[PDB]
């Protein structure tokens, strides 16, 4: 009876029964297609890689997530990662629990609405509830008050919370994410000379993104001592033996998320995304807002993401007030966390719309907008 | 049986024991709402925050004053505040102690009829008493002839009084009070640049102007001084770190209660408030009233009050009489320690209208006007 | 020696000859800056796109407004806007005429002050003066007593006036104006599907609001008949070719005119903000006031706002009272049309304060507060 | 005095003066080295042949381009082809003359440099700048704004620029080239029964190319004609007078360079490329350059071209914008037009890096990104 | 009905039943015409013999393979081993069991279409498949994912296949087999003093080839110890009882396999071919590539291939990953043991082109491509 908790994030999808504390089923939202060979049924070799299939088969396989930054975009893929999870990877049968779902703020009506139809009408879900990434995110940091910024590899979000009370006027959103850091990780490795433009490259690039970049305090003074051979050129073993000496690119990946104009996203950098959040909230908020600043999302598990954010709010903050940059660690795993707190909370158990409820009301219950 | 003193007040509610010199409950009459979130009884955060709750929750609320000037007006609110005084603040049974209340002169009789109503009907009060506040400020000040000048926030009336023997017929009321000292600084700090326009930022104006605001001698030299940058100007921090630097709006806002035309309160200045008080009493009775004017009300502690308003009758008074402005300590509290000093008088032991007395004639006993 | 009459306005700057019936000068007040390029001189592009070059323009510039609700908080682009309008667009000397300027009420006086030392020193203005837009609107009403109500896109002013003899004691002030609707506009369309975060997708939605939303009667019956597919959905054509099939955003963004706490601006509703400006005012103007509000200014050019005012002030107003809610034609030119009113009265010649009058008295001439 | 102006394109070399209308060197960048022989200096033939020479010995020599994708990769060689061009193609030293240099976007910033170094150190070039071939192809079009798409055997690179203001976040390359199409050729022929794997058939292969294949509307319809022996099948005299019949590989060699996927080069499509470019740009951006499209290499003179690039953008477009597919004549020349036009700009005279300038400061001066 | 697997190779003819591990008929495909006589059919000794006859009579003959190099190129003197086969060495009716033909990749269409027109038209087959003989020999292997190397005496062909899903776009074929490997050794005999010029000679030197050659390691070392008379020389008897002593020419003989220089053949040497192969597939194949590479063909069969092909191959991959070189025991036999091991398959049943099939579409149906 412990209500399935599918953090159904851009990048990876994780899931698990509430009232755990890891995900078992920890897995890209990738489905792959075959592209040198034929569809037969007859031989049926297979059609469609989800996850660590797609991983393991990386090499022969279009990858493409079907996702896009948060909108769904592809239903029939994205069922297919439905199905698979609970058939493969957590093994229950969909009626048996019920369904917390997450997702970004301010996406468009029919992505959560057809996402309930299919829930309710493919699988026959008991009970379900869409929850904001970001709540979650705060529940699990265990504390009431705080802006929880969320970059999740499609959007990057922030959301102010004042002791419960959700504020959706200072809620703003982005599109600068992980995706964009990849892509501009593409477009400056070919200043090195290597060359990668199809999405196993891509998923190499990601990997390298992962394990390799780090984020530097000075960009300037940084690129500065990326004058010189030094300390900063570091090499990494491709899956062909192949080996990338990697100098200034190091830093100059998450310099994106500080310097969004580096890519040509016309919109504001993610440490002035979160003081124009403050901005949009009053005085007598902002005092318990500049100290409990909240990470998370995967993409700030870069080294040193936190000494960034702070010296630059606090160069937009007045320098009276403290700036508590708080970055824990399982900031991957933040959002699920959160779910499975309130799928464990008997004061949530209100909320969980029935299939009944929307046999009763219709698929218009989705909106009713309450904790 | 000590019996309860609760000044009823415009701005501050202030509460406590007979016998005592201070009172135990002193927190703002303001009843918060919420304003960007759901009143949800589900999840439950609250639905109203009184007093200081309020204030410390004064960025996500909609803080509205019940009571105008003088006029309750709003009758849930007001009986939130009483319920929560008297079970959280004071901690005891209405039915236990007396209650005895304050209220301004000239009310209509509405307001001192449901308020005697809802204490009689609703606490089930064993006996009480409504005084005028300005009648306890001068029994606080421990004469017997003065004339007592309150301003309360939302009145300013005064009194005259002559060796016991109360003047009905000199007693006269204005509107002109800190609620439009604070709105009046709203106005004037507009040209500073410093945008106030929510509830908040009321109180903060509010607090500004309890703690930065003092009172000039002559407005016009002063305004001549702030010509060139002198130590007129001073710095705030506000509570998000802000500062704001203000010059000549420190003695132009009390200007406002000498000078009522700068707000477009047709009406006379406070100066000429009490001297026309004077003017309605007969002779031999003003050698005894221009000895002992006495100031009362949390809006006669701004810094040289007693000052301005010496020069000023004095120029309206023939210049052969004792002007002798009378401003003591504790002039916030002089009507509850006057209501103290009544509520453990025996003599005044006649005058607890019983709620027995209340079903024995009915609601139309609270006005035989006696002492 | 026609006077400049410049209508310095949020969105956009009128100007034009005095003793005209329409501006010359009609073009919107935008900076536009290159975004990915360089500003090298060598080859030497431009720098700077002012108005209608920036409207063309649009997509490679960072377009912002310098002005700031109608704090101009950028002195060098709007200084830009000065001269490109005196040498490009009116091309006349700006010695050769003199220079009616127009503003919001309350402003700091910083703007006011500094603008004419721009105007005095850097242009050599012959003579000047600056007046409050609502008195133009009035005039050029061709009435003495009325209500004028401005919303000029930073900036919701209302300004009560009784036969001349104008009341700055019932002038209030809102910034709840057409940013925020073009905002909130961008914050209504994330739920539809399309994305717009740069400042030419913000002049796109500034178009489709001016030229698709209506404002509806009764906001309740409107959204119960935007339930069933009807004809409050319409299509628009971008400049791509797009097409987004607009729904009940028609109506739902005027409705944050009147129901401001959609956005969480805690204010008062425009009706709301004109009954209590004649609340401000005493009886006996009252009756000539409700019988000649006079709506201003561009946002006020929604199909159905002079019924949406009826109705609603009506049910503020006692039943007894005429509400006439007048809405002329040329409510975008009615400031500039009172602007050439003014500045070709013979009477009004007394006003111009010249440059050598500046340097007689000083900087601080302009506040002498005279008609 | 007249500056070089040597495009440095994958295929051909062509070089010339500036301030010409056509190239007087044009020949393939080919160096050519003896297999069945000795290299011995004493009777000495020769040891490589540049050119036409080795295009006159095509069948005694292993051809090979030195230059790879537009990465050069064979600094000697490539050496060689310039002091071949420099003093026996155009018969002139070095320092007589300032080199205007051209390239593919996105270089590895070695090439650039070394490039830069070689032509300082080893011939002492004056002074010098390196273009990119579709501003060059921009500029010879006579236009503002436009796409070049140029496809010059190696890359096929699309750049949109909007009235100056080069957008380097929209600039996107591929490899699929005219390289790939005569390897396609080569695995189509097999089909036939023609053996062609020797550097000699290579060269056999592309001249096939250049004069026998067109392409075609719809390339299934073409497929559907192509099954009754018809006018698609031709014949083609080899220099030894042998007869090939090429059918409907006339038409689908030109089928790769719209369906990248028959090579297995994942990627996408030259209209779905261009299409792609489009969408990185912003709006306001499109329709001058939907408008505007400009074809330019020498693998854009296939017959029939610009009626398959229109049709196919105008697929992927919506149908009201209008899809003008330019292609001039001189589509191979168009890079060394438009680099003689900056050559003659006198406005172009400041970014002439000299080798004083190269001594000055270092080699790090070639990455100003300047116009 | 065991369907019969036909190894229709170049140098000899593999022929048998399904399900069983060696071939019946093993004998060179040869056809034999006589030289010295008449074709009188009177006294009519014969006209023709075909393979082991026409070894027996080997002296008397024109011996001539009429396949040339997988292209079939003469009818008739096929169509005579074809009947021979089936009415000589496996004596059965060809109707009686479906024939799986085998094939070197990229042959000319006609070659299959004529000879699936003779299998059904002049034989009457019940049904039929012609697969490529690398994908049988994978089966044959008992693996999934591998590099099948065939090089059987026309062909040198690589096919890589990752977990089935055949690549089409990195299978790439040569023309040096060992064909040129006997030409090779008449070239080099004859500085011996040996001529051999005819076909019986031919076939004499190809028995050489066979039971006398060895590879070396190193070439070059092996070329320095080939100066001293040492154990490289080696002698053979003729049938006539000759005893040639071959030296050095033991071992320079599989040097023409990885130099191809050395007989003109301008292409890449076969680990530089199979090296290629990899590079033409992408990464996360190269791993499964790299690890499984395995040999097949007769011309495998030399002593030490295995490593020679080891530290050629691993000259080229960096020195990280695994090089294991597969060489199993009869690489004669494993396209013939793969082909019974896909006709003994329940699953390939789909694949058996009927001759009723053949007659309901055609003689295009050959080229439906599928496994
Ligand atoms: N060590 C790391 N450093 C920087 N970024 C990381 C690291 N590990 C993971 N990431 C980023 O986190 C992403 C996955 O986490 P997350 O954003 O939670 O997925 P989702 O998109 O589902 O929210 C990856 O795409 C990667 O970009
Ligand atoms: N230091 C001060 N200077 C000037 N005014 C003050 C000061 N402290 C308090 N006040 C005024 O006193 C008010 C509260 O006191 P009081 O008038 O007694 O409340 P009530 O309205 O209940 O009578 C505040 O609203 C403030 O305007
Ligand atoms: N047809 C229309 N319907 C609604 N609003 C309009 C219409 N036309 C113009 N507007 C509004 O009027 C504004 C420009 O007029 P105005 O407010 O006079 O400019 P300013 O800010 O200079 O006063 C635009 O920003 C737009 O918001
Ligand atoms: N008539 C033609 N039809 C199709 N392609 C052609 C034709 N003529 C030339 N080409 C292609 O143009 C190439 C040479 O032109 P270009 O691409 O400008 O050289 P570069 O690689 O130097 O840019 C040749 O390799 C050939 O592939
Ligand atoms: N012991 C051996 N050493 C080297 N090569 C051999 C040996 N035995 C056979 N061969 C080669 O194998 C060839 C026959 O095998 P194979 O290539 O399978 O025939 P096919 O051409 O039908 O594929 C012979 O022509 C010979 O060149
Ligand atoms: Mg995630
Ligand atoms: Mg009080
Ligand atoms: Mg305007
Ligand atoms: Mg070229
Ligand atoms: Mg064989």
């Amino acid at each position: 009876i412990q209500p399935l908790v599918c953090d159904n994030g851009t990048g990876m999808v994780k899931a698990g029964f509430a009232g755990d504390d890891a995900p078992r089923a920890v897995f890209p939202s990738i489905v792959g297609r075959p592209r040198h060979t034929g569809v037969m049924v007859g031989m049926g070799q297979k059609d469609a890689y989800v996850g660590d299939e797609a991983q393991s088969k990386r090499g022969i396989l279009t990858l493409k997530y079907p996702i896009e930054h948060g909108i769904v975009s592809n239903w029939d893929d994205m069922e297919k990662i439905w199905h698979h999870t609970f058939y493969n990877e957590l093994r229950v049968a969909p009626e048996e629990h019920p369904v917390l779902l997450t997702e970004a703020p301010l996406n468009p009506k029919a992505n959560r609405e057809k996402m309930t139809q299919i829930m309710f009408e493919t699988f026959n879900t008991p009970a379900m509830y869409v929850a904001i990434q970001a709540v979650l995110s705060l529940y699990a940091s265990g504390r009431t008050t705080g802006i929880v910024l969320d970059s999740g590899d499609g959007v990057s979000h922030t959301v102010p919370i004042y002791e419960g009370y959700a504020l959706p006027h200072a809620i703003l959103r982005l599109d600068l994410a992980g995706r964009d850091l990849t892509d501009y990780l593409m477009k400056i490795l070919t200043e090195r000379g290597y060359s990668f433009t199809t999405t196993a490259e891509r998923e190499i690039v990601r990997d390298m993104k992962e394990k390799l970049a780090y984020i530097a305090l000075d960009y300037d003074q940084e690129m500065e001592t990326a004058k010189t051979s030094s300390s900063v050129e570091k090499s990494y073993e491709l899956p062909d033996g192949q080996v990338i000496t990697i100098g200034a690119e190091r830093f100059r990946c998450p310099e994106v998320l500080f310097q969004p104009s580096f890519i040509g996203m016309e919109a504001a950098g993610i440490h002035e995304t979160t003081y124009n959040s403050i901005m949009k909230c009053d005085v007598d908020i902002r005092k318990d807002l500049y100290g409990n600043i909240v990470l998370s999302g995967g993409t700030t598990m870069f080294p040193g993401i936190a000494d960034r954010m702070s010296k630059e709010i606090t160069a937009l903050a007045p320098s009276s007030m403290k700036i508590k940059v708080v970055a824990p660690p399982e900031r991957k795993y933040s959002v699920w966390i959160g779910g499975s707190i309130l799928a464990s909370l008997s004061t949530f158990q209100q909320m969980w719309i029935a299939k009944a409820e929307y046999d009763e009301s219709g698929p218009s219950i989705v909106h009713r907008k309450c904790f």
